[PDB]
């Protein structure tokens, strides 16, 4: 390595700087949790200086293990760590933010995460069932108002428990209800949303761009395409003819093509991998570059596919997918 203490980031509207490339960290249920452990080293190891999580993926024991291996062998510092984690639905009631916050640092043996986010913004009932429902099997949904949310987000920030806040599926209108809240004290630096190059987001991207909120990408290569989250005849982003074209030209792969573009258009960009081999080639995203015309190209793959539609949680007016953006 000719010189790895530094890296590319970003700056955030808050003044903190985020790193371009995040590792994923969520598996399917099947894949058991020591994986977690290991991946997240390796990923260190690799040059991933940022690590995205959630308390719902139930993961936190292991990652924030690995990141703090990774702290006492020597291979890195906590402030080159940017780590990321998410206040699942059933904690929005402004009184449980804090603790939910509070549950996820002590699963990790962290003072404090890098960025806090709400993982998505349909509320449901407090409790210990992360999706509560009721005799019938409906799920019980919860009347939250999220700029009281957002409140307690501010206050953790302003406690030191998470350095930078932000949101995660939030639209075009959620965006603005949370920008025009009385009082206002923190924007959001991001909005965590799915991006690839068969949902391009370019609305979306545009709006958060206006506003200085960072667009990070999820499911970028494609999902994890876990049943029953992502339906199995969706298309598979990799094997898309014009990213393996772009892959051989550039002698990398379609994965590599798919983050790169995110890179170029200003976007943050995260991969999931628990492959030694797709960990390392992942960070080569930083050793080429594409054309305006190679961008071109991506930018008209756009088709509309939405991987995550998470429409078990559609109904209420904060389900964001139903509108246009
Ligand atoms: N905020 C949210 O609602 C939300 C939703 C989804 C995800 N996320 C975050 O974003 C992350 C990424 O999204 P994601 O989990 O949907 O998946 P993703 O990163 O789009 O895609 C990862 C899949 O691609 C594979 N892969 C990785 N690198 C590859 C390469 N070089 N070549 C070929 N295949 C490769 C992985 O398999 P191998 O593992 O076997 O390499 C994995 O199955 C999550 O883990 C999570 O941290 C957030
Ligand atoms: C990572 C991801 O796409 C998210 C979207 C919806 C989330 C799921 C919501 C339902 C759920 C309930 C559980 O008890 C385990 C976690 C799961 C299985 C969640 C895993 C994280 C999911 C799958």
């Amino acid at each position: 390595s000719v010189d790895d203490s530094k890296y590319q980031c970003v700056k955030l509207n808050d003044g903190h700087f985020m790193p371009v490339l995040g590792f994923g960290t969520y598996a399917p249920a099947e894949v058991p949790k020591s994986k977690a452990l290991e991946a997240v080293k390796l990923a260190i190891e690799a040059g991933f200086h940022h690590i995205d999580s959630a308390h719902v993926y139930n993961n936190e024991e292991q990652v924030g293990l690995a990141i703090r291996s990774k702290i006492a062998d020597g291979s890195v510092k906590r402030e080159d760590i940017f780590y990321t984690s998410k206040l699942w639905s059933n904690s929005h009631r402004p009184e449980l933010v804090r603790p939910a916050l509070e549950r996820s640092l002590k699963n990790l043996q962290l003072d404090y995460v890098d960025l806090y986010l709400i993982h998505f913004p349909v509320s449901v009932k407090p409790g210990e069932e992360v999706i509560p429902k009721d005799e019938n099997g409906k799920i019980l949904f919860d009347t939250v108002d999220l700029c009281a949310t957002w409140e307690a987000m501010e206050k953790c920030k302003d406690a030191g428990l998470a350095k930078s806040i932000g949101v995660s599926n939030f639209n075009h209108r959620l965006l603005e209800m949370i920008l025009n809240k009385p009082g206002l004290k923190y924007k959001p630096v991001c909005n965590q949303v799915e991006c690839h190059p068969y949902f391009n987001q370019r609305k979306l991207l545009d709006f958060c761009k206006s506003k200085d909120i960072v667009l990070v990408a999820y499911s970028a290569l494609g999902s994890h395409r876990e049943e029953p989250w992502v339906d199995p005849n969706s298309p598979v982003l990799l094997e898309d003819p014009v990213l393996c074209a772009l892959a051989k030209k550039h002698k990398r792969t379609p994965a590599l093509i798919a983050l790169r573009y995110q890179l170029q258009r200003g976007v943050v960009v995260l991969a999931k991998s628990y492959n030694e081999q797709r960990i390392r080639q992942n960070v080569q995203v930083f050793e080429f570059q594409l054309t305006s015309e190679e961008m071109k190209a991506i930018d008209g793959l756009n088709r509309n596919v939405r991987y995550l539609t998470l429409d078990i949680f559609a109904g209420p007016p904060n389900y964001p997918f139903s509108d246009e953006y």
